[PDB]
């Protein structure tokens, strides 16, 4: 078995072997890279995803969330306060005013600590979830915006023809901004390119070891789970290194940089912060090796998830049984 300790893989591609996205992923897998949960793919030199970033300011960020704390240092929901709309460049200056900026520093190890010491006494603004690309139309390889859909693989394993799309999302962030313990919806694929900016950090669970990230967090928000029997679907908790490790999950950590793409795997809870002021841009994906996961992926039906319309057709498709129930929830 490949990669049996589950750790984070990070692979070089060459400039050919980065023309055929669905080839590169199906080798990471053959190398085991999915047993992490998570790999880095550092892009060939020759390529970019576009020519500058000179020309971003204008973009609008129509509801940016202040993201807002609750609990202990290692252990705390966050949740998601809706501020008015500002451009790409407002919020720039903002994350880089004295109340947002990220503080003096050693390096990364340095700053991962003062983040979970001191995460929760503040509210950073994140500018999640922003529908579009920054990818030039021009950028042939691993271009987010021109990936095979989600809704073509299933009809190409399972011969069934499906409503919905399949568009990517843009995510500004500043210190502190904070994404919380999941999955992917219908547990599929993520990939995430940093354009620009300062870092990511990211903790992941291997696959393998979900149900004990699950466990761990029935215990921990014990009002949650009596609440939702997926609430890990509501992204909003937060489980620090320290306390994973008291508890015996197995997880690992990685920093991922401007230029960089990261994939995570069908059913890789993640977790993760940003340094400072950023832009990411991520999509799901689903592979052949998918489908097994979308058929057993849990599901949110307290209400609270609330999720594309894409997924409506997973659900129905995959999951026939849970489909009523789930979609009283959504209503
Ligand atoms: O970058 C973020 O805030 C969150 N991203 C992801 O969870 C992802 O790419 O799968
Ligand atoms: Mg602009
Ligand atoms: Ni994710
Ligand atoms: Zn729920």
């Amino acid at each position: 078995a490949q990669n049996p300790n589950c750790n984070i893989m990070i692979f070089h591609p060459t400039k050919e072997e980065f023309n055929d996205f669905d080839k590169y992923i199906a080798y990471m897998e053959s190398q085991g890279a999915h047993r992490a949960g998570l790999a880095k793919i550092i892009p060939p030199k020759e390529w970019k995803a576009r020519e500058t970033y000179d020309n971003i300011s204008e973009i609008l960020i129509a509801t940016p969330l202040q993201q807002v704390a609750s609990g202990r240092a290692g252990v705390f929901t966050q949740y998601h306060k809706k501020k008015k709309a500002m451009t790409v460049g407002e919020y720039r200056h903002l994350a880089n005013s004295k109340k947002y900026q990220t503080p003096p520093h050693q390096n990364f190890e340095d700053l991962e600590r003062k983040y979970w010491k001191n995460r929760i006494y503040n509210s950073p603004i994140y500018g999640a979830d922003i529908s579009g690309s920054l990818f030039d139309e021009n950028t042939k390889q691993w271009n987010l915006g021109h990936l095979g859909t989600i809704q073509d693989l299933l009809e190409k394993e399972c011969g069934v023809v499906i409503e919905g799309v399949n568009t990517p999302y843009l995510y500004f962030g500043m210190w502190k901004t904070t994404f919380a313990w999941h999955t992917e919806d219908m547990d599929l694929y993520s990939i995430n390119y940093l354009h620009l900016g300062e870092p990511k950090t990211w903790y992941v669970v291997p696959p393998e070891h979900g149900q004990r990230l699950e466990r761990l967090a029935r215990e921990l928000f014990p009002g949650s789970s009596r609440g939702c029997g997926a609430f890990l679907r509501h992204k909003v908790a937060l489980i620090s290194p320290t306390v994973l490790k008291e508890n015996g999950i197995p997880f690992n950590r990685i920093t991922q940089e401007a230029g960089e793409f990261m994939v995570t795997f069908p059913y890789g809870y993640h977790a993760g912060f940003n340094h400072g002021f950023n832009c990411a841009e991520a999509i799901n994906f689903a592979t052949p090796r998918w489908i097994d996961y979308g058929k057993m992926a849990s599901q949110c039906s307290c209400g609270e998830a609330r999720v594309t319309f894409s997924m409506d057709a997973f659900v129905r498709i995959l999951q026939p049984e849970r489909y009523d129930l789930w979609k009283r929830g959504q209503d």
